[PDB]
C-alpha cells in the first residue's frame, strides 16, 4: 500500500512492514502468534475464502469494475472477492526464482554493457 497509490507491487527494500502488513481474514469482520510449531492447520489449499487487507489500514481488497481489472484496497468493497489459496507444483515455483536472480543478473549485466558502450579506455 504505497503513500502516493495504497496498491502497487513494488521494490523489496522500497516496501517497509508498515506500507505492507497485508494479511487474510475468513470474512469481512473488521472485528495473539507464533505456534512453534508448525501451528494449527487454520486454512485450506481450494476451499478457504479469505480476503486481503493492509492491517496498518484495514482496507478490504476490491477491484474496480480485455478483463484485467484494477485491484483496490477498499474500506469495505464487493461482496463476492472471495479470494482462496492455491499452491503450485514444485516444478515450476523453483522456475521463478530461476526467472528472477537469473533476470536481476542479465539486467545489471546489461546495466554492464551500457558501462562502456560508447565510451572505451561486470559480473562475467
Amino acid at each position: 500500500l504505497t503513500e502516493d497509490q495504497g496498491l502497487v507491487v513494488v521494490d523489496a527494500c522500497k516496501a517497509h512492514t508498515k506500507a505492507t502488513s497485508f494479511c487474510f481474514r475468513v470474512s469481512k469482520e473488521k472485528l495473539k502468534r507464533d505456534v512453534e510449531g508448525m501451528g494449527p492447520p487454520e486454512i485450506k489449499y481450494g476451499e478457504s475464502l479469505c480476503f486481503v487487507q493492509h492491517v496498518a489500514s484495514g482496507l478490504w481488497l476490491t477491484y474496480a469494475a480485455v478483463l484485467k481489472k484494477k485491484a483496490i484496497l477498499h474500506q469495505e468493497g464487493h461482496m463476492d472477492d472471495a479470494l482462496f489459496l492455491t499452491r503450485c507444483q514444485q516444478e515450476e515455483s523453483q522456475a521463478a526464482r530461476m526467472i528472477h536472480s537469473t533476470a536481476g543478473l542479465y539486467n545489471q549485466f546489461i546495466k554492464g554493457l551500457d558501462s562502456f558502450s560508447g565510451k572505451p579506455r561486470l559480473p562475467i
